Parts: structure tokens; sequence; C-alpha cells
């Protein structure tokens, strides 16, 4: 309980909050949100305010459904920037159906639906670490992105400097006054590239963290006249950005991947884990890499993975272990991309790794220095399988999977198939320059 | 009452008010306004400012009228704005005949009129729940409207962020901060699109604060370097936009619509004004949706009704019934844009609405799923009539029905049809590059 109603409308008056953002999230990750002003403050809790839930459903919505929000307490925030006839404040909420259960299409309902299968199999706590990295593009005159890079910073350098448009500073700096913990940041690997890293947090309140996160950048960015972009693969030639997802499991307050007496100090909990997240990655990254542009990213030459394998020590694992041991023991699964979100995406990977446990599955042997060399043929006459090449693929592999399917419910998962199934076919009719400079002389 | 005299002198003096207007509004919804200083207060109050009222006639004036401009002390407001060598204050208006009886052809007193129709079936208030739609574009360097919107955010997205021009939050807080009552604001489906929505409110004073609130719009947005616009389709392929209107009617304070042991906890008075509203649709449209412009909204696929139906959740029916009963009750028109006058929307919806609880009107089947693909043949055998395709089709259907006609009074009723007319006739000879285009090499 960090607030209470009353600490809250207590806090709304001593600062001066004048409006208020009910926001949530729709199913491609968009951070949507209704705005009252603070003389509602009382029926925006009371959780009466309502508004048609199918924004959720994003561009494949049909109808209008009237859905309730409900304001989550202890997520209040005050937004510093603001200040300007008052401040301004937030709630992220859960959708509630008219009736008074929970709506079973919010992404955010849904993570905890799965929460409940980890605490019933025993366990408290399910951590995130995100390694969330993005680009930073210059403003033209017009208010418009362009092609060109904040600077041509190479990777963990000194970048910009501490004379002006240090986003990542200022970001930093404004995320831990909003009551964040930054872990630490730095330049990314291809010039104007950036990340900076969460501390662990329960699966909900990292989930969140990246929403807000993702905000407060997108905004300071257009403040310093720069558009920031979490598009997987901007550029083709240069790096991609993904979105590691450092991945633990409490038992009792206590670390359970961590097992001193075991090979690699990780415990048998810990191998299932890795198991079913091995079992299952081809299953759940048309979700973990949801858009067309994800799979552009997916390609050799890079620091991201293109095949099903693990290890401690190699160039592009799909799985890796830090180094750091016991109370930070952990699982990171570098296949997911900025684009990817975040309830659904622990949804699915929190889903896969109960499937491992549930299941006492059986992990195979850490990959190190092999996998990019061999060819696809010697890989996969191993537990070395590709990653799909395109969203169409990882959409085929995604529907054959029983446990991803559950992981979403009826709902999630009917209109996202949907929805992608769009995306997908735009593209495909979609006639490129790239084909023109092929085939209009040539043939 | 709100305010009374000596308030107000008190209220002046204090504030420093020192140019106050006089405001009205003519036949097609412009806002027009004569404006004194502050010393000519008395004058005003006293009701002995005169101008002329023809201007309420718009373009089809003819000859100079004298009227008297009698202000309503309860609609006194104080812009927020102004302060340079002074402050501006605002008074609503009724005009009336230099023999000092209401000028019928004054919309405001019109609502009035059929207000007090009401009163005599026995009821206490009408009610309006507006939610008015707008674009937002950007301003040239000549200080011109462009094509080009303020953002791409879609629906109920979180957008633009608390950094900078966010004209809807600043509107509200406005609005908020001067008396008004919001419940809530948001992004709509096109890019640049927006709505506010207000608290409901009896008739006029709904109708008054739709006539400020644009204002306030219109003026807020062209500080920011923006041009707002209410226009229904200002560019072909996105959606339009619409003013939903909630409609409840009160008896002795409580809501009529409502009743539990009812079927959808409907009252039978519900039903029969519900049956109303669809008797008389085709022919209150051209009065609901006055410009030529506004029946290029009225196309299947962007939500904007093209049908007369009701539904409690389809695609786009001309009237639903959101989920909220006891006090929240209500009818929503979905037909309304925001081009319409909303005194002459609201009058002539009223008249319709009694009209089918006078006369006990059978309500027909609401409408399950699907009145797009059920083609024109089918739908009719349903009694599902089509709008008005047109303007000029929207007259004709207006012009023959007798009691659409009695809303209107027959001044505001022959005025209205004059300017239509001509509208129309205009917007038939223009040959428009489309013709050009299609046709001048093919023939
Ligand atoms: N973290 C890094 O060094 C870069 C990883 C890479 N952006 C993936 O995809
Ligand atoms: N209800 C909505 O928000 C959709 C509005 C849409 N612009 C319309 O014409 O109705
Ligand atoms: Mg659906
Ligand atoms: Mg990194
Ligand atoms: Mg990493
Ligand atoms: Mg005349
Ligand atoms: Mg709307
Ligand atoms: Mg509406």
């Amino acid at each position: 309980a960090k607030y209470t109603r009353e600490d809250i409308e207590k806090l709304v008056k001593e600062e001066n909050v004048k409006y208020i953002r009910l926001q949530f999230t729709d199913i491609l990750g968009t951070i949507k949100n209704v705005e009252i002003p603070v003389s509602q403050l009382g029926k925006a809790l009371d959780n009466k305010v309502m508004f048609d839930g199918s924004s959720i459903e994003g561009f494949v919505r049909i109808e209008e459904s009237d859905m309730y929000l409900y304001p989550d307490l202890n997520t209040f925030v005050i937004f510093p920037w603001t200040a300007e006839k008052g401040k301004v404040a937030r709630f992220i909420c859960d959708i509630y159906n008219p009736d008074g259960t929970p709506f079973e299409g919010d992404p955010r309902n849904n993570l905890k639906r799965i929460l409940k299968e980890m605490e019933d199999l025993g366990f408290s706590d399910f951590n995130l670490g995100p390694e969330p990295e993005f680009f930073l593009f210059k403003l033209d005159e017009k208010g418009e992105p362009t092609l060109e890079l904040n600077d041509k910073g190479g990777y963990f350098d000194l970048a910009p400097t501490d004379l002006g448009e240090n986003c990542r500073r200022d970001i930093v700096l404004e995320l831990e006054e909003m009551g964040f913990e930054i872990e630490a940041s730095h330049h990314e690997v291809a010039p104007g590239q950036h990340e900076i890293d969460f501390k662990y947090a329960g699966a909900v309140r990292s989930c969140d963290d990246i929403q807000t996160f993702k905000l407060v950048v997108k905004t300071i960015a257009r403040k310093h006249g720069l558009h920031a972009t979490f598009m997987p693969k901007p550029l083709f030639g240069v790096n991609g950005s993904g979105m590691h997802c450092n991945l633990s499991l409490f038992k009792n307050g206590v670390n359970a991947f961590f097992d001193e007496n075991a090979d690699l100090q990780l415990s048998e909990t810990a191998k299932h884990f890795i198991a079913g997240i091995v079992k299952h990655a081809t299953s759940f990254t048309a979700v973990t890499n949801p858009t067309v542009n994800s799979y552009k990213r997916l390609v050799p030459g890079y620091e991201a993975p293109c095949y099903v394998a693990w290890s401690a020590q190699n160039r592009s694992p799909l799985i890796r272990i830090p180094a750091s041991r016991g109370i930070s023991t952990r699982v990171e699964v570098r296949s997911v991309d900025p684009a990817a979100n975040p309830y659904l995406a622990l949804s699915v990977l929190l889903a896969a790794g109960l499937d491992g446990i549930k299941n006492k599955l059986e992990a195979p042997a850490p990959i190190d220095r092999n996998i990019y060399v061999m060819s696809k043929e010697e890989r996969m006459e191993n537990g070395i399988v590709d990653l799909p090449a395109t969203l169409a693929e990882a959409l085929e592999e995604f529907k054959s999977n029983e446990v991803m399917v559950k992981a979403l419910g009826e709902h999630l998962f009917e209109h996202f198939i949907e929805a992608k199934e769009i995306e997908w076919d735009m593209f495909r009719t979609q006639v490129h320059p790239w084909e023109r400079e092929q085939y209009m002389s040539q043939y």
C-alpha cells in the first residue's frame, strides 16, 4: 500500500494537480488513455469512469462497447515537466467489464491471470530486468523525423557529452526524480543509439515501468529536437534494437534459480525454465517480435539471435546467463524487441517457463562457439532451429502451439492474430522501390 | 438563479472587466455578437442595447431590422485570456422585437419554445450529453491553414505528450477553470482528431455551452499555430467528425427513461421517445446535418450512421443505448454533426421525441448484426430506411414533414430552406477538378 485514497487526495491537493491521465494499453502495445479534470478524481476512483473499451482491440475495432476503468492506487505518479495551469498526475488502470468482472481482453489483466498460475505452482514473484534499446533521429524544420542520427557514438562510448543534447542524461535523471530505479545506461552499438536498464521488479511493475519509460523517452526527445523510435530495424546495414528480458523466479522471497551446489550454481528449477523457453521460442516469437520489421533485425551479422539455443558466452544467444549469481541468478531472453507489448511478452514467456517446470522438461546442452559458422544443416542436426524468417512465418508457428494460445485467452488471441494477419497482407501486396531497381531495367 | 444584478456589478469592477460581449447565434449556428465597453454595462442590463437582428438570417439577409439584446445574468462569464487594458466578459442573449416580445427567428428562443412544449407534457428537464469531435490542422507561414494534421495519434491513445502544444489539455484546463464541467477527453480515430465530453445539462445550458466550447477551442488552437475545424468531413478517406447527442427526459427530478423491472431497464417512455427519433430521422437530417459536406461524412465505413435504426451494440447505429442505467439512462443520437446549430438540432430532436411520446408510437426491432451487408432490398424488407444521400434530398424530406416544420418556426423554417437551397444550388453548378480528371481525356 504505497498510497491510500486519502494519501492521494491529500497529495493531489498539496501539489497543484489539475489533470488526471487514466492510462492503459491496447493489444498492439500502444499506450492509450482517457483524461479527466482533477475535478473528477472522486468519480475516477470509485472506479466509476467509463470509456469505449474497444479502443483496446486497436485498429481491428468493429463496435463500441462500454467498459469501466479501475485505477491502480499504488501506481500514482505526478509528471514533472507539467505545471502550466496546473500539474499532471496519472493512474495505470485495469479495465473492467460493465458488470463488474475484469475484461479478459485486457493485456494487463492477462499478465495477472498467468501470475496466479505462478503462485498456484508455489512461486511468489516473477522478476524482470529490461534492457530496452532505442534510436535518436534528428527532427527537421517542419518538425518531421529525418533519417539523420543524433550522434556518431559507438559501443559503451562516452555519448553526446555534458553540454546539452544529452538526452540519455535528462531521461535517466527525470526517471529517477519520478521514482524509477535505474541500474545504469550507456550508448549502444550503432551511432545515435541508446540503452537504459531498469532495476529488477515484479512482472507487473516492470511492465508498467516499460510503458512509462517509453512515454518519458519519446517526450524528452522531442523537447530536445529529436525523434526517439523503438522500431526494431530502422536501418538496413545497422544494428536493430531489442529489449533483452532478464528473468527470475522467487519462492518465499528467496531466489529460486540459484543452487550453489549444482552445475553453474543453477537450480533444477532454473534449468527447467530454460527448457520451456527453448521448447516454445519459435512459437512465442510472433508475440515478442510483433511487427513485420521485427524480422529484419533478426538476421545474421548483429547481436540478434536467429536460432533457438542458450549459452553463457556466445555471439547471439537467444538465451543467456549473466555472470552474477545467488540473489541475482537469472535467465535473459535476448530475442524480445521494444516493439513488443510487455504484458503480453511476459505473459507468453512466463507461460513457456512454467510449462517447463510443470512438466519437468529437460533442457539441452548449452551452445558455445558453433552457431553462426555451421550451415543451417549442421545446426539443424541438433536442437538448433531457426526462428521464423517473417511475421507470416511466426504467425503459423504461434497458432500451432496450444500452451501459447492459452497464454493469451480467446479474446486477446483472436484479435492479435487478426491485426497481424492484416499487417502482413498489406506488406506482401506492397510494391517497394527495391524491386523496381532490380527488375524494371533487367526485365 | 446564479447571479444577481449587484453580484454582477461587483464582479465586473473587482475583476476589472472592461469589455462586454453580447453573444448570440444565427440560423447557420454561426456565433454572432455585439460588443460594448464596460461603461455601457448598464444600458445592456436594462435590455436597451439595439442591433440589426437581420444578422440572424445570415447571408439570406435582405433588409435591416432593429432589435433588442436581452442579456441572461446566469450566462455571465469572464474570459481567462484577455487582461490587456482589462478583462473581457460575455452574456449570452435572447433577441427581442422592438415591441418587447421575443423574436421568433431566434434559435435560442425557439428551443425555449419546444421546451415549454415539453413541460405541457409534464416534464421537468431535457438533458444533453454532447461529444463534439474536431480536427486540428497546422497554419502555414502566411498563418493560413493547411491540410497538415497536428499529430499522428489514433483512438484513445495517449497523444500528444505533456511537453508542448497539447491543445486538448490546455482547452479542458481552460474550460474547467472557467466554470465548465467536463467529464473526459481523448484522441480520436483519425490523426489530429479530438473529442471533449461535458457533463449533461438542460438543453438551453447544454446548447449555450456547445457554442462557448467551439469558440474556446477555435481560440486555443489558433494560439498554438493550429487551425481547429468542426467541418464534418474535411478529408476524403479518413473519419469525419460528428456530435452524438446523449438525450434524457426527467419527470419531477427523476430520469423517465429508466425502469428496473423493465426490459433493458428502459421505460415505456424511453421506448416511445426512441420510436419518434426513428420516424423523423430522415426528415430531420437536413437540420442535424445542415452542410453539403455533412453528407460526405454520411458514408459507410467510418463509424457514421447511414440508416434509421437503433442498437445497444452495433457498428454504427443511428441511435444507441449506452450501458449505464438509473440516472444515466439515456438515448444517444449519433447522426448529429458539429456544423449543426445546437439549438435547432436539440429542438428538432426534442420535438420528434415528444411526438412519439404524445402519439404513443411503437418503437421498432433493435438491430442485431448487420445493416452494412444486408443490401438495400433486404434492409428495406426490415423497415430499415436509408438517410438522404445529399443535402438536396435531405431538404425535400424535411419540407415534407409537418411536425418537423413546426419544430422550427415559420420564420426560422422559411429562411433555413432559403439558405440551404442556394447553398446546394452553388455546389451543384460548380465544376470540381475531379470531373476534369475523370472526363477531360476520357471524352
Ligand atoms: N464514437 C466515436 O468516437 C466515433 C466518431 C466518428 N468520427 C463519428 O462520426 O461518429
Ligand atoms: Mg471483435
Ligand atoms: Mg545492450
Ligand atoms: Mg544483454
Ligand atoms: Mg426575408
Ligand atoms: Mg465519439
Ligand atoms: Mg460517441
